[PDB]
């Protein structure tokens, strides 16, 4: 078996920048060299990296969940939203680590570290989920598993969605609801519709978007009861529900939603 770039998750591993794709209008798809072209990352399905740098002389850590799989030899890519200074009267300044990242050229290097988070997918409708930090996996296996992402929130649910639909002995149904604030900003769509196209009786897709084009299907606005109903399994299935996205999306869109269609707190976890 290959060689394993995460061997402990107190290590910093530093790593080569060695390509970049523009995604859309603030979006890139960043390349980096594994130690060896026969490496692979070693990233359980579920969990995360994260990149450290000293920033303008600040420490800043943030984590990432590659687009890329422990299928991929030699490199892993991060999809990463680029907050730009001077854009958002809110934020002036702009993102740290993700204008970090973009200011670096081929060849730079930036420490990894992971894997990490509390959850892990252990296949075939089995997820190993840690209450916290110090307490011992729950083993939950459920039929199918809700989800529901904004923005680059998007990156925990792919890892999760490619897994299931690479193993054709898993019959775990993903139902996605995938929220952005415009058409342009649906991140990853192509791979989202070939997915959906190759496995539709195990992979449901629907998007909403804050502001919706003229010719729209899907849904629009944040995220509300209708959709949640629509377009997660019922409670009655007790799915698990997955979610990742800004704060006040959690908090105001998701849970009170979720709360209200039925599903339990128990069978919810945000990355
Ligand atoms: C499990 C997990 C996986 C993740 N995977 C990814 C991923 O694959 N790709 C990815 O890009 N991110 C991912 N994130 C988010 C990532 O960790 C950072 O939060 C993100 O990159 C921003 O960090 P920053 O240092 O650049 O910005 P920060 O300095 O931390 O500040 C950015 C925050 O302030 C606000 N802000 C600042 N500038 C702007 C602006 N111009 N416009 C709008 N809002 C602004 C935003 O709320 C933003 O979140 C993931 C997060 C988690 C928890
Ligand atoms: C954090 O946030 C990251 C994603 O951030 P992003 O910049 O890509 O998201 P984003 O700013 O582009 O927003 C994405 C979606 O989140 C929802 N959202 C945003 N603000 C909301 C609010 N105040 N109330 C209810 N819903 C809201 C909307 O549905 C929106 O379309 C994830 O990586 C996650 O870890």
């Amino acid at each position: 078996t290959p060689a394993i770039t995460l061997e402990n998750p107190d290590i910093k591993y530093p790593l080569r920048l060695i390509d970049k794709e523009v995604v859309n209008h603030d979006t890139r798809r960043f390349r980096f060299a594994l130690p060896s072209p026969e490496h692979i990352l070693g990233l359980p399905v579920g969990q995360h990296i994260y990149l450290s740098a000293r920033i303008d002389g600040n420490l800043v850590i943030r984590p990432y969940t590659p687009v890329s799989s422990d299928d991929d030899k030699g490199f892993v890519d991060l999809v990463i939203k680029v907050y730009f200074k001077d854009t958002h009267p809110k934020f002036p300044a702009g993102g740290k680590m993700s204008q970090y990242l973009e200011s670096m050229k081929i060849g730079d290097t930036i420490e990894f570290r992971g894997p990490n988070g509390l959850l892990v997918y252990q296949g075939k409708g089995k997820f190993a989920i840690r209450p916290d930090k110090k307490s011992s996996p729950v083993i939950k296996t459920v039929k199918s598993v809700g989800m529901i992402a904004g923005g680059t929130g998007i990156t925990p649910m792919l890892q999760v969605i490619r897994a299931i639909m690479k193993d054709p002995d898993d019959h775990t149904v993903c139902h996605l609801l995938f929220a952005n604030q415009t058409e342009k900003d649906i991140l990853l769509r192509p791979e989202l519709e070939e997915l959906r196209n190759e496995h539709s009786a195990r992979f449901k897709l629907w998007y909403t978007v804050d502001r919706a084009p003229e010719a729209w299907d899907y849904s629009q606005g944040f995220v509300n009861e209708e959709m949640i109903r629509d377009h997660l399994p019922p409670p009655e299935e007790e799915p698990l529900v997955l979610m990742c996205g800004p704060p006040p999306m959690i908090q105001y869109a998701c849970l009170p939603n979720l709360e209200r269609v039925g599903h339990p707190k128990e069978r919810c976890f945000a990355f």
